[PDB]
């Protein structure tokens, strides 16, 4: 559960504020994600809920909990995420597929299978034991451990800038049985998969631009996310 109060993103970190008062109440089993001219717009929620860049006003809370007190080691754990370039250690299959403790064969042919990876169980024998093909099973095996943490919370920001086109015909389809059933904010410059999303984001003037409905927003006779849609 997610309750943020009159975020205003401020950075100690380099010149200026970014983001400038936002307020809102925000549970699981839905979609978010981020437009604008400079993009990385999820980026600011990531960085600053995961407690990677600082903000100076305003607070993204969870539960009753606002980010005073909030355990450290938690917030910036408990979370899931998915970026461009986040290959892992090519050593051990079953052990970097084992940061933590133990997955074992369970959640290994399960989110293995589950990610179309299965055949990499056909192929390489049983892990703990890296063949490099593009970034397409590189990147799938990817964005799969990074869905595999499977908690409530899920984050994605342009996982799919750099991973290309027809590969979201399946790798998009994976999310599709995917990203549902949970609290996520998927974001994408394509933003084909934005559609059912029940907030979007686009950033102009000094904030994002709106937050609602895709079809509500394409609803009005002027909004955004359409003005946004032609000359991609």
């Amino acid at each position: 559960k997610i309750q943020i109060q009159n975020l205003s993103v401020r950075y100690d970190s380099s010149l200026k504020p970014v983001l400038k008062h936002v307020n809102a109440l925000i549970s699981p089993g839905q979609k978010i994600g981020i437009c604008g001219r400079t993009g990385s717009g999820k980026s600011s929620f990531s960085l600053a809920f995961f407690r990677m860049v600082d903000m100076f006003e305003g607070r993204i809370i969870i539960d009753g909990i606002d980010i005073a007190k909030l355990p450290l080691h938690t917030l910036r754990s408990r979370l899931s995420i998915i970026l461009q370039d986040p290959v892992l250690f090519s050593g051990t299959i079953r052990f970097n597929l084992d940061p933590e403790k133990k997955c074992s064969d369970s959640t290994l042919w399960e989110a293995l299978e589950i990610a179309q990876l299965k055949l990499v169980v056909k192929a390489l024998p049983g892990g703990l034991d890296g063949e490099n093909f593009s970034q397409g099973q590189r990147q799938l095996f990817c964005l799969a451990r990074a869905f595999v943490r499977k908690t409530s919370i899920f984050i994605m920001d342009e996982a799919t800038a750099s991973i290309d086109m027809a590969t979201e015909n399946i790798l998009q389809k994976v999310v599709m049985t995917a990203f549902a059933d949970r609290t996520v904010v998927t974001i994408a410059h394509r933003v084909h998969t934005i559609l059912s999303a029940d907030l979007v984001m686009v950033l102009k003037r000094g904030a994002i631009l709106e937050f609602d409905k895709p079809e509500t927003l394409l609803s009005q006779k002027d909004s955004v996310f359409a003005s946004f849609v032609r000359a991609d």
